[PDB]
Order: C-alpha cells, then sequence, then structure tokens
C-alpha cells in the first residue's frame, strides 16, 4: 500500500514513464523513529530509473504517482519494503516507512 500526500505545487503532467532516469530529493523517516536516509546529507539527488526494480516496491508505485515539482509524502507498507526481513542493523522486521519525496527529475 503507498498512499501519497502531495505537498500541492508543481506541474501535474511529467509522468515518470518505463527507461526514464528519474532525479529524486528523497528523506527517510520510521514511524514512531527517527530518519534513517537522506539524499540532502550526501547532497547528491540519487539518479535512477524506472522499471528495474532497483528501489523497494513502496517507493517504486510512488513514484510513478507523482509528477515534476510536486514533493509527495510516502507510507511505505513493511510488506512491500522490509517488514519480512529488515535491513540488518538499519531496518528492524516488520516496520512502516515514511518517505518525503520530491520529483525534480530529467527526461
Amino acid at each position: 500500500g503507498v498512499e501519497i500526500e502531495t505537498i500541492s505545487p508543481g506541474d501535474g503532467r511529467t509522468f515518470p514513464k518505463k527507461g526514464q532516469t528519474c532525479v529524486v530529493h528523497y528523506t527517510g523517516m520510521l514511524q514512531n523513529g527517527k530518519k534513517f536516509d537522506s539524499s540532502r546529507d550526501r547532497n547528491k539527488p540519487f539518479k535512477f530509473r524506472i522499471g528495474k526494480q532497483e528501489v523497494i516496491k513502496g517507493f517504486e508505485e510512488g513514484a510513478a504517482q507523482m509528477s515534476l515539482g510536486q514533493r509527495a509524502k510516502l507510507t511505505c507498507t513493511p510488506d512491500v519494503a522490509y517488514g519480512a526481513t529488515g535491513h540488518p542493523g538499519v531496518i528492524p522486521p516488520n516496520a512502516t516507512l515514511i518517505f518525503d519525496v520530491e520529483l525534480l527529475n530529467l527526461e
């Protein structure tokens, strides 16, 4: 389950498609917890493409449901990202993930 909470401004029409390399200022957040990941710290805004299952499934479905300039807010279910496994040391099992995602992309 991917739930989108978009901070309004953007264009609403430039949607990511297959084979398009896109640029996202993401920001990770644990529900009832602190941050765990941020592109704002490294300031390299994470160039990635669509259609290769590179990212987790909760972040993948929310990427296609945004547009250029928009500022959404993800709520990733445990089963789509790590809730069975848990990323060792960083993500516990059965974790519900929160993301601040802005789509300032190319292509």
